């Protein structure tokens, strides 16, 4: 005769009560900067709708600008 078994989980969330105040930041996405100061609502490139400051985006017509991703070369 013979048998064997076996089996476990391992849990892991980030630990502290369901409360986590301001549990939201607001950094560049090519530079990951601190847009603090700046304006994340404003300074969103309107291709990929993301967030980047003033210096990682391209000024463009029709009053709009992308990010350099975006409006800079293409990229896989
Ligand atoms: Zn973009
Ligand atoms: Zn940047």
């Amino acid at each position: 005769g013979s048998s064997g078994s076996s089996g476990l989980l391992e849990i892991k969330r980030k630990g502290a009560k369901r409360g986590s105040q301001h549990y939201s930041d607001r950094t560049c996405a090519r530079c990951q900067e601190s847009l603090g100061r700046l304006s994340p609502k404003t300074n969103t490139c309107r291709g990929c709708n993301h967030l980047v400051c003033r210096d990682c985006r391209i000024q463009e017509s029709n009053g709009t600008w992308r990010c350099k991703v975006c409006s800079g070369p293409s990229s896989g």
